[PDB]
């Protein structure tokens, strides 16, 4: 089986091509290295189960010749970058609506049978209902991120129901650990880097979210498409994030514990209720029954996955 | 109130225009002619308080003028053609979800206060719960047209959301009536003008969906564009259609009697089950609690709504 990786470069990315090298399939990339870096996969140029192609899938003959010999697709190239859709919506939308819409064309006409992707929490929005499950509705996303990756679950059904391919689409809550680039322990982590005896904290602080170590979201990624391709569903809708949740005051402390600093906090009261930024979930916490179904189950919590992240990076 | 209409040349949007002339609001209507006409709203052409802009809402700029100094729009400007999705998806998506971002964007940068969007049943794809509601999931579009109004629908919350205006969002059931060209009515129609001895059907004839009138539809907009604006959510969601469902098989019936014909029926048996072509949904019928407690009710059942369209359409014909 020869499975494409888009985004493939990049943190979950380039995590999750590192277990289906292992596991033996023949992986292509495509990445055009705007986020990610050969740095994130350079153990794998080379292998001969291995293609790397540097494109943007917005240039639409990449796209099609990317899926060529191709059996399934894990689409995983997006801008994940929340806080910019009230300044720049447009990058928002080509990088999560418009390259799944060229991603969908060309496997339109191809040999794909499966595809794979990774939506987002954000398309349940402000969730009145938590933990939230697969079924809540109406979905009612608040940012233009949340939104375009609705959209982009939206697409995906569409053509596989009429061109005749399997979709799963799992809905990732906070995904932390080595390589990641983007999220409050990354940029905290570089804030203390630059000055270690202030933080400056996005919101108030009591922003509560579910967050999920990278190597049990890959762990997730891998058992729940195992159970897809032994079922018949055409389409299908799972969360993945941890059974537990933590605010950002407490990841605060945690990176400052790992990094022996001791900064004063300041928040900066955030807007639209306490929130980072327009946009910014103040609540998050998905329900994973369906996933824990197959036998997956996080090894760690979220704050175990902070720490963990937190020195991983640190090194 | 200044309104802008996308689409307000069209089949929906057209009556719609008419409504809110006679209501007293300033229209201006955005519509690239593709499938609308100037006859459906040339009733109205030199009125001081209407313009029609002729323009693609796929061109930003046209867009972006269109929403100057409007206070509403109502965005009904799409290709509703699902029967296309398997052979040119391209062109859903760009009359759905990309001229969509093209008026949100704009809108944006403008002072409109509101946004009505006209979804669809399809969002719900085949769905497990019938009559269905409002707050069904998981949302699973068949259709690259049903996919399309989910992925506008979406977009519409995000933009609503992060830009501070409002939004209500319309899921119509199957609306029929005078001025259509498009649906299994004005088909058959043509179908039975063209051989009246044979009419050949799609599918199995057993899709049985929900038919509402455009009178009952128009009124069903207003009663819930003015309760939202009274209203205090930031975005809204409500069914419209009717009560009832019909088959494929009853309304060629239907469009047999009034024709004063008694051709042979020819099923095609579809595909997919019966489908009368990738992404047919085989079963709808929308639950309208919601709707029914802004004070709406359909005027019509669906059986007497195809009657009635099937009359229209043959004096608009004879005309
Ligand atoms: N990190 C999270 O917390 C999280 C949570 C939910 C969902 N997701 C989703 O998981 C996926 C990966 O997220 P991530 O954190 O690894 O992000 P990332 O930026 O680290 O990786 C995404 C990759 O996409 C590539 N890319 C971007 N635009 C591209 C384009 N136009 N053409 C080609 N490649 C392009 C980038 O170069 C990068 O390698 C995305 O779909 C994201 O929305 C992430
Ligand atoms: N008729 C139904 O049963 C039904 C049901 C549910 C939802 N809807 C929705 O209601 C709206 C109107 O449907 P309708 O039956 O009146 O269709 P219609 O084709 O009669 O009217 C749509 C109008 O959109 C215009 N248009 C198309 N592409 C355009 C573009 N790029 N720029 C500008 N104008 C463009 C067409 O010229 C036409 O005048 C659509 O959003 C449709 O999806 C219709
Ligand atoms: C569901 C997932 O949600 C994830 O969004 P998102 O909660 O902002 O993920 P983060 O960017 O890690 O932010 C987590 C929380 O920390 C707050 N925060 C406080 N200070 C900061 C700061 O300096 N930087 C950042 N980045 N956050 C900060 C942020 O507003 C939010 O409440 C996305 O990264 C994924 O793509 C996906 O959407
Ligand atoms: C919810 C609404 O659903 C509506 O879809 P949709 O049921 O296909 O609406 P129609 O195109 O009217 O088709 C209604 C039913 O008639 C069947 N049918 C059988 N024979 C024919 C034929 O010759 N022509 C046509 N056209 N249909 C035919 C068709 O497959 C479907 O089962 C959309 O038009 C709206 O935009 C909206 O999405």
């Amino acid at each position: 089986m020869r499975v494409l990786v888009t985004g493939g470069a990049g943190f979950i990315g380039s995590h999750l091509v590192d277990r289906l090298m292992e596991e033996g399939y023949k992986v292509r990339v495509l990445d055009d290295l705007s986020a990610g870096s050969l740095k994130n996969i350079e153990g794998w140029l080379g292998n001969e189960n291995f293609e790397f192609i540097k494109g943007d899938m917005r240039d639409v003959e990449i796209v099609s010749k990317a899926v060529k010999d191709v059996d399934a697709v894990f689409h995983l190239a997006a801008n994940p970058e929340v806080r910019i859709g009230s300044q720049s919506p447009e990058l928002l939308y080509e990088t999560n609506v418009l390259i799944t819409y060229n991603l969908l064309n060309a496997v339109r006409n191809s040999g794909v049978k499966y595809l794979v992707f990774t939506s987002s929490s954000t398309v349940y929005g402000d969730a009145k209902v938590i933990p939230t499950p697969e079924d809540y509705a109406p979905l009612e996303p608040i940012s233009v991120y949340g939104a375009a990756k609705l959209a982009a679950e939206a697409l995906i059904s569409g053509y596989a129901h009429t061109f005749d391919f399997r979709a799963l689409i799992i809905r990732l809550a906070n995904i932390i650990g080595k390589r990641s680039n983007h999220g409050v322990i990354y940029d905290f982590i570089n804030k203390l880097k630059a000055n270690p005896n202030e933080l400056e904290i996005l919101g108030d602080g009591t922003q509560r979210k579910s967050y999920l170590h990278i190597s049990d979201t890959i762990d997730g990624i891998m058992k729940l498409f195992e159970h897809f391709l032994n079922g018949e569903e055409r389409v299908d809708f799972y969360n993945l994030g941890n059974e537990d949740w933590i605010t950002v005051k407490e990841i605060a402390e945690i990176v400052s514990e790992e990094m022996n600093l001791n900064p004063r906090f300041k928040f900066t009261g955030g807007v639209d209720g306490g929130r980072g930024w327009k946009g910014d979930v103040k609540l998050m916490l998905l329900s994973i029954e369906k996933a824990k179904r197959t036998g997956w189950k996080p090894r760690m919590n979220s704050y175990e996955a902070v720490r963990k992240t937190v020195r991983e990076m640190l090194e």
